[PDB]
């Protein structure tokens, strides 16, 4: 399933992204799609934000947190829930939602990652990611 990892925020999969049903039940309304290469699966149904990247070292996340923060802020203002989605729920997603959180809450780096990594234990963004968190660290400090 899509993991829950604050009120308004969901982690996970393009095969939770294209699971209607449960996204309805769990109340999700807005939908932050973190590739270039999966679908927005229900146009008419929820609000999109996309984030047209792939996961590779080449990626760069950082640049795009703040258009992150921006959605997922909205998505709480107007009191309701967002699910965080890459293919694999793994690195794309999962680097965003540690950023978010970081940003958000403004929680230490392996704090965030560690309140990410113990409810979704698959997350494992991938190292140019790890580098730009430990960026974006040092940037919301400075």
């Amino acid at each position: 399933s899509p993991t829950q990892i604050f009120e308004h925020v969901f982690l996970g999969s393009e095969w939770n992204a294209s699971n209607l049903e449960d996204l309805q039940n769990r109340g999700v309304r807005y939908i932050l799609n973190v590739t270039r290469e999966i679908d927005n699966f229900f146009p008419g149904v929820f609000e999109y934000h996309n984030i047209r990247v792939y996961d590779e070292e080449a990626t760069d996340l950082l640049a795009y947190w703040n258009d992150t923060y921006k959605f997922i802020s909205k998505a709480k203002k107007h009191g309701s829930k967002c699910l965080v989605h890459s293919k694999m729920g793994v690195s794309r997603s999962a680097s965003t939602v540690i950023a978010y959180a970081m940003k958000e809450y403004g929680w230490n780096l392996d704090r965030a990652y560690d309140y990410v990594k113990e409810r979704r234990t698959v997350t494992k963004p991938n190292p140019s990611f790890m580098r730009q968190l430990e960026e974006y660290q040092g940037i919301l400090l400075a």
